[PDB]
């Protein structure tokens, strides 16, 4: 791969360039006042005068409408949640954006599915961060930053990547480091990490063991505190020193447990349900019914938060916790 650090990058390219961040909520004000504390041109963009507005001001802005900040822009960047941007786009973007504007997002999604389609006489590029904007905020404060990928979708002045590169320096990624992609595959990978294991697979591993232990009669707080608690201790020491990092701090009966036992739980079949998964995203499938369920309301995600909620692992895990923390 091609990893980029800050010793790597210049912000030159993208001085005296104005950048519209279009959106005030954690990801866009963390990215607005990185960049600017990086010394750089920013002017913020929003549809309504409303919370987000007023935070910009509390925060020495003075926002404008979007349709007028993308008029002066150089870099426009979506940092609005990713099932309003079309909306954006179609209504406050496309007819008034300066003509040649490069076009920024931090996810891959609505390009390269096709939601919206650029002009072919502007860059399109993205600086994809992971984690939350609060975070993108207090590690640039504290010199460092958190990792990113960068892609290009369209390279129409043939300085794309650099000027990208130069943004994920300037919110502090490059401290960290930034590793070359393309929207393709952020967005596949991306969607696929979520699916099958980051909230999907997890969720669902966590709940399939405690429900085991429960319906064999253990009592479910005990099925919580054995397999729920030390989740993070596991999972931190991944973060830090790998797998193998991990195997080798747990006792041997966990080592020999978890060698033996995961290929087993884990097996061939789950291997090819992740493939169907993935093609479902490569198809355009997955793209497809989540438009629609959101333009629905997300009524199915809706009605299993709710159920989720009161369940047995849920109340369990809230009376836990409040004991943890009288």
């Amino acid at each position: 791969a091609k990893i980029y650090k800050d010793e790597d990058i210049s912000l030159e390219p993208i001085k005296n360039k104005t950048i519209a961040i279009l959106g005030y909520g954690s990801q866009g004000r963390a990215w607005a006042l990185n960049l600017r504390d990086s010394g750089l041109n920013v002017v913020v963009g929003l549809e309504r005068q409303g919370d987000s507005w007023r935070r910009a001001i509390d925060d020495g802005f003075k926002p404008m409408y979007t349709k007028d900040a993308v008029a002066i822009a150089d870099i426009i960047v979506f940092l609005v949640p990713d099932m309003v941007q079309k909306s954006l786009w179609l209504n406050s973007v496309k007819d008034f954006m300066k003509k040649g504007a490069d076009l920024v997002f931090a996810h891959g999604f609505n390009i390269h599915f096709k939601i919206i389609e650029p002009p072919k006489d502007s860059d399109v590029y993205m600086i994809a961060p992971k984690s939350p904007g609060p975070i993108v905020r207090r590690s640039y404060e504290m010199g460092g930053g958190v990792p990113a990928l960068v892609a290009v979708y369209q390279n129409v002045s043939g300085e794309a990547l650099q000027k990208a590169l130069a943004i994920a320096k300037g919110i502090g990624c490059a401290r960290a480091g930034v590793i070359e992609s393309t929207f393709k595959e952020e967005t596949e990978t991306d969607l696929f990490g979520e699916q099958v294991i980051l909230v999907g697979g997890i969720m669902e591993l966590i709940k399939a063991s405690f429900e085991t232990l429960v319906e064999e009669g253990y009592q479910p707080e005990v099925a919580y505190f054995e397999t729920v608690n030390e989740l993070k201790l596991i999972v931190d020491l991944i973060y830090e020193k790998g797998l193998t990092g991990m195997l080798r701090a747990v006792s041997d009966t966990a080592k020999y447990g978890g060698i033996t036992v995961g290929k087993f739980i884990i097996d061939k079949s789950v291997r090819d349900k992740m493939k169907i998964v993935l093609e479902r995203i490569r198809s355009g499938e997955f793209a497809r019914e989540w438009i629609k369920e959101y333009e629905r309301g997300m009524p199915t995600v809706f009605k299993e938060l709710s159920e989720l909620e009161g369940s047995t692992i849920e109340t369990v895990g809230r009376k836990l916790r409040e004991m943890m923390f009288g």
